């Protein structure tokens, strides 16, 4: 076809690896545990499957092996992949994540993936889904690198919004409209189309927000798209 | 098969055909009263191309060379403070050299928030709902490794890479850095990320939404850079392009409605 291509050639024998690292539980004193994160993450583990990818969850893992994992996933032979998908789910701001022990910057989790680093997903799209709640607007009191380099994309969350069972909490507003969308969808939009649309349900169950009677600020509170992607990626 | 009209709190389109598609205004830097700082010569190219097609689009386009950033941000919160309720949406362009998280004025550096910080809904609530877009060139292009002599650094740490995103809904950055540019002999003009822009949005800005369509942007910067400093054979894999950061709730298709 072309170098000059609409579309990212998604069918070599396997789709691609996604791996998922799960934080529910954290050895740093005062950080609140997150609960029903295995909601969200078992719930993308599913869908992810049925789209192909050979998913791997990892669950609350210290800091230092998640390189460990990230990093000897980034030297395997990607030739007959499709993509990469990785998530993070976890606790922390738009520039540091956490992990069991100690917190990172997300930078590190694309960091190896470099054509010069992975020249075998050359061309491929790498994906990378984060959720790290924290979210008041208020910066007063008187983010992350974004790696420039193409077929890399980024939804990166913070909306603390979730669906609640009974008292414990499960399972966030942005998690779940990935799945619905991925799901009951993913084989006929862009990502980029479809990620939009996540954004939306998001931005509709803001509404459901804290504030209220006219509380300074206003338009809701969404996820970050961020896209290097130079073709239009449909699974 | 078709296109419609209303019916959503949870329609997948913006309403693009107010009695006015918007304001464009681009902020144009050719020259620095700065020591040090080289002449980003031929951003004129850039600027009175963007310019054209905006009005083609039906901006009504304003373009400010080499102002001050005082009077950047004059104009900027001027801006802001107008009754929008007639427009589609609000454009800003800024063409200056700088890093992807410090842009340059004539006089001094300032920070890429303040550029959108003044539109936000509570600050213009005649915009709330409505797109608000913001492409920046802002050129310097090294990532390391490769030479290993004519430098300073030995050990690590190179944080404060990016800028401030508004995580805030309708608000979409298109931010380039690419420092790859045509040029006539000697003398350079006119960046591959704006022509890419420009081509992009004219003979296709009509029927395909501003996503993809930015997409194919990165494929076009992507592809030149391979006239690009090492790389010396081969095909390669890809390349350095644009950043796009979206936040927006809906597709953004360039509508129309010529008598309104």
């Amino acid at each position: 076809v072309d170098r000059n291509a609409p579309y990212y050639n998604m069918n070599h024998k396997h789709r691609g690896m996604a791996i998922i690292f799960n934080h529910e539980h954290f050895d740093i004193h005062s950080l609140k545990s997150r609960t029903g994160t295995n909601v969200d993450s078992d719930n993308l583990s599913k869908v992810l499957k049925t789209l192909g990818f050979k998913v791997t969850v990892f669950p609350n893992l210290k800091s230092e092996e998640i390189n460990k994992f990230i990093q000897q996933t980034a030297e395997m032979d990607h030739s007959d992949a499709d993509c990469l998908l990785v998530a993070v789910l976890t606790a922390g701001e738009l520039g540091m994540l956490y992990a069991k022990d100690t917190h990172y910057k997300p930078d590190n989790l694309w960091y190896y993936f470099t054509a010069d680093k992975c020249p075998t997903l050359a061309g491929k799209p790498k994906l990378f889904f984060i959720q790290a709640c924290q979210g008041d607007r208020l910066d007063g009191g008187i983010s992350y690198r974004i790696p420039v380099h193409a077929d890399f994309l980024i939804a990166f969350s913070t909306v603390p919004g979730y669906f609640s069972w009974r008292n414990t909490t499960r399972g966030s507003w942005f998690m779940q409209a990935l799945c619905e969308e991925l799901r009951y969808a993913g084989t006929e939009r862009d990502i980029l189309t479809l990620l939009t649309f996540v954004c939306q349900k998001v931005a509709l169950d803001f509404e459901s927000n804290a504030p209220d009677s006219a509380m300074m600020h206003q338009q809701k509170q969404v996820p970050c798209i961020t896209s290097m992607l130079t073709r239009l990626l449909v699974f």
